[PDB]
């Protein structure tokens, strides 16, 4: 063991005070070092390959100065801005198609994974620049879901971390979970050879190690086996460069003070939430504008901090990427879906849930505004 982050995770210590003190122990690991700048010679039309031919042979040590940008053939254009400039080309680069590196996840156009299928040095080479990134407390427009944030923080991720990276997929294994497949009229196996589930034929139903049959005693390892699989073992190479580089300038341990939600926040930054936009494109189901819960909503909301309103609108959307053109732009699937709240007439025990697929919020009767205020923050920073 070689620190105590780890004492300082979760909801205790507020995101700003977490961010504070990740900035000041980079500050503390890297005294003495005697940094200085260095240059990196790009074409403006070739970032990302130049920056990997000036930058992945790098020792960790030398990532560490500042990076001195010099756009090929740019002379007597103004030299401020040049490194944030850099960064956002790099940023749209580092999700280009043409590397075959990340892919957009299903149903969700905003967050990227690790493309399943020379390339393992690229993948070091963006962990690294998402880690210098953050080490230079400067952004990349780059998200991803909660399953690779997860990865950075050293977290176990979960058959529930599926409705992230893939709703219908998700759906599919909370119907297998939670119904009886003695009554399916077939028989469900899972291949040990792809780790996925078929459609049991004869001769799987005799003894074999091809198609192993499921059962209600064990479908939850298998379901468990088949998301392991989609979120780590179909790249788990790739996955292990990238976090090779990222840890070399960002100690694993540093990092895991944060939350999924929150090292989304770090990479990508803190947005501003103009509620009056997302309150004029907000859509109600079983609850009116005026309900009481819905005023009592809106009243939370503007009470919260930037970054629980952040949190918010990953809680609601699944990112805390807020649309160019506004909240009257907020996607679904199939084109544009507003944010939208209803009425959940379980019990007001419940905290509220969301849908993120729907931009949906449910929301229970609460009886009074502090418990809305209280549950809505609870389900948010969880």
């Amino acid at each position: 063991s070689s620190g105590l982050e780890v004492l300082f995770q979760g909801p205790h210590m507020d995101f700003d005070v977490k961010r504070k003190y990740f900035r000041q122990e980079l500050e503390r690991l890297d005294e003495g070092l005697r940094k200085e700048d260095m240059a990196v010679h790009v074409r403006r039309d070739h970032v990302f390959e130049d920056s990997y031919r000036e930058l992945h042979r790098k020792s960790p040590e030398e990532m560490k100065n500042r990076l001195y940008i010099v756009f090929e053939g740019e002379e007597g254009q103004d030299a401020g801005g040049l490194l944030r400039e850099w960064y956002m080309i790099i940023s749209r680069e580092m999700f280009n198609p043409m590397y075959a590196l990340f892919r957009t996840s299903p149903g969700d156009r905003v967050t990227y994974t690790i493309n399943p299928s020379n390339h393992l040095s690229y993948f070091k080479f963006v962990g690294r620049i998402v880690a210098k990134a953050v080490y230079d407390n400067r952004l990349l427009e780059c998200y991803f879901t909660r399953s690779f944030y997860k990865h950075i923080l050293g977290k176990s991720v979960r058959y529930t971390d599926m409705e992230s990276e893939d709703y219908h997929f998700y759906q599919g294994l909370v119907y297998l979970l939670e119904n009886d497949v003695s009554t399916l009229g077939y028989d469900l196996t899972f291949s040990t050879e792809v780790q996925e589930f078929g459609v049991a034929e004869v001769r799987d139903l005799k003894p074999n190690g091809a198609n192993i049959l499921v059962t209600e005693e064990n479908k939850k390892e298998y379901v468990h086996l088949v998301c392991q699989m989609r979120m780590t073992g179909a790249i788990r190479k790739q996955l292990a460069a990238f976090l090779e580089g990222f840890y070399e300038i960002i100690p694993k341990r540093l990092i895991s003070i944060f939350t999924e939600q929150e090292l989304e926040l770090l990479i990508s930054g803190l947005p501003t939430i103009d509620i009056d936009d997302l309150k004029s494109n907000t859509e109600y189901h079983k609850y009116q504008s005026n309900s009481i819960q819905i005023q009592w909503f809106w009243r939370a909301l503007r009470s919260f901090d930037q970054a629980d309103r952040a949190k918010f609108l990953q809680f609601v959307t699944g990112t805390s990427k807020v649309p160019l053109q506004g909240f009257a732009a907020l996607e679904g699937m199939n084109g544009i879906q507003k944010f939208q709240i209803h009425r959940d007439d379980r019990s007001t025990d419940r905290l509220p849930s969301a849908h993120t697929c729907f931009n949906q919020l449910d929301l229970p009767a609460y009886e009074s505004f502090e418990k809305l205020r209280h549950m809505l923050l609870l389900a948010i920073q969880e």
